[PDB]
């Protein structure tokens, strides 16, 4: 079960963060018991936490929301973009398809239940 109360980047890594092969309908479940919904498109990053939250170190740049708390990844990486195909809920449904891309993220600093860096990613901004 996870933690009923999450921080936003404890939520980010659990949405985003994961490790591949990865298979879609499984690994969309949890997200979707948690929200009570089939989400109808997730991108999972084929990277660890510690990498993605080093791109919060980078040169900040505007986000889609016009804040400036975003970071573009130096590099591409491997991802999969899970789009929902069938299914009522709970039973959902999803196609995979692979990427290689950079990403953008949201960074804040840590709230008290987070990791103590100087930033944590919190939003999947753009992909790119
Ligand atoms: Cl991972
Ligand atoms: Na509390
Ligand atoms: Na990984
Ligand atoms: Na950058
Ligand atoms: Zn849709």
């Amino acid at each position: 079960m996870w933690p009923k109360r999450l921080t936003k980047a404890h939520w980010f890594e659990i949405q985003h963060i994961q490790p591949s092969p990865l298979q879609c309908n499984r690994a969309m479940s949890g997200i979707n018991n948690y929200t009570q919904h089939c989400k109808h498109q997730n991108t999972f990053l084929h990277d660890s936490f510690q990498n993605v939250a080093a791109v919060c170190d980078l040169l900040s740049i505007v986000c889609k929301n016009r804040r400036h708390n975003c970071h573009q990844s130096s590099k591409p990486v491997n991802m999969t973009d899970c789009r929902l195909t069938s299914g009522k809920y709970p039973q959902c449904r999803y196609s995979a398809a692979a990427q290689y891309k950079f990403f953008i993220v949201a960074c804040d600093p840590p709230q008290k239940s987070d990791p103590p860096y100087k930033l944590v990613p919190v939003h999947l901004d753009s992909i790119l």
